[PDB]
């Protein structure tokens, strides 16, 4: 049956004391498909110029509070899926990670049984199994002229790891502000706003609205339902409230918001509509 | 019995070593015998500094994935004798990642191994951030006696084109201090090299793995899923350095302070090897 399925988080055999999430947190966090309709704008960008950098999770263990460690990575849905509506209106994509390692994606949520989110992973598999370093990125690909109309962190738990203190993330999140181009960013995937406001005394993103995942589901509900295996040593939407920063949500419900050019989405489930809304802006922002 | 490479459930198109493989290169015991000098140096000031791999997978030729991490007798056995010397390790790595083993050859009936792992599993799982290490930890004043780069094969990434890494070799030479390595270890060496035409280490003398066992022996078994898209002893070789072995024998070196070892079968006898010649630097003070 479908709620026999244990709520013991299942072991992963590559790391000592390391967990997957229950088979029964799978059974209802997952799914071997996305509510994906199609895309808006296919074909809207010709000029070929433009482009998307992603920022991704190369650390797949986060350390608990009890010691255990989750076994995590980048949500593949939030990938994945923002980057299809993307790529399909014409905008090229480049994959960094912090160290030039190969990107960690959370394996265990892949909806494996949809066209769209399967054959956009295999379009960027080399990218992902070797990405750029991003401080390579900085010496070269960005500055005023740049060719990145935007830069997107998506989710996962492992986003919460490097990204989180990193001042290359730091630096390029000045960047982005200081040449008005875009930040996406869903789930956990606001915890690299925190490098904006390292060594300082107030964050350049003070007073901006975001949409996180609720401190509440990550302190209660995944715990209960072992999704994981111990408790976050701190939580993204309070430490991000200390930095002057208006968490909107509470609750898990796909909200996306838009605020100057920091696109957010509250969850896994915001991903189709956060993909939606950030090519109708970037196509706007060309005019 | 299998050849055929056994997969990796936490990543994409990743496989751990053949069942087979791990029954002729793995054993539940190590070959060590006794420590050689137990409380020897008692004033606790000089410790050991360990650059570990923050990256278990090897992006192969063939497109598959080598599921590893550092050699846990490789890293251990030599820790155990130098921790029972009396010298305290600080493990560092390149992000300040978790530190990732190949736990497929972890000897769990082994003693020493096993005790070593828990004493350090708390600075093995929050290691220090090797930039920071120089920022503060280095200098001449430095209480860093050794820099130890255990090898296995994710010691190839990262690791061996690293401006830390690079920064941490020169200091070293710079300061007289030792530098230990094994097995795939010496790819960090490399790191020496970067943005140079002459590398520090042109000239040094160095046991690597053979590029023989790599390009054969270990494809045929199902050790490696697929060809290593370069080999440390010839990328080595190119950078000037003189690689003295061609086959796994558990042979050592000790060319000035740059103390190599050939395999995992040198683990014990290169410990015993780095006890001795740091005692006996010691001891040439007077």
């Amino acid at each position: 049956d479908v709620n026999e399925l244990s709520k013991q988080p299942t072991p992963d055999k590559a790391e000592d004391n390391a967990f997957f999430p229950s088979p029964y947190s799978l059974s209802q966090y997952t799914a071997p498909k996305t509510d994906f309709d199609g895309v808006e704008h296919k074909g809207a960008y010709k000029d070929g110029k433009w482009k998307v950098l992603m920022i991704a999770a190369e650390e797949r263990y986060v350390l608990l509070e009890n010691g255990k460690m989750f076994s995590t990575g980048n949500h593949p849905v939030e990938m994945l899926l923002p980057l299809h509506h993307l790529m399909e209106a014409g905008f090229d994509v480049d994959v960094a990670t912090l160290s030039g390692y190969p990107v960690k994606l959370e394996l265990w949520a892949m909806p494996t049984e949809d066209e769209a989110v399967i054959s956009t992973y295999n379009k960027l598999k080399e990218k992902l199994k070797q990405p750029k370093k991003l401080a390579d990125v900085i010496k070269n690909e960005l500055g005023p002229d740049s060719d990145y109309l935007s830069v997107f962190i998506p989710g996962g738990h492992a986003a919460v790891v490097g990204i989180s203190e990193s001042e290359d993330v730091q630096q390029t999140l000045d960047w982005a502000l200081d040449n008005d181009r875009f930040i996406v960013t869903l789930c956990h995937g606001p915890a690299a706003l925190l490098s904006a406001g390292l060594n300082r005394e107030k964050s350049p993103l003070e007073g901006y609205s975001v949409c996180v995942f609720p401190d509440s589901l990550d302190e209660g509900a995944n715990i209960e339902i072992g999704y994981l295996p111990g408790r976050l040593k701190w939580l993204v939407a309070d430490l991000l409230t200390k930095q002057g920063l208006k968490v909107v949500n509470d609750d898990m419900t796909g909200r996306t918001l838009k605020d100057r050019k920091l696109l957010t989405g509250d969850s896994p489930l915001a991903s189709n509509e956060l993909g939606k809304l950030a090519v109708n802006e970037m196509l706007n922002a060309i005019q």
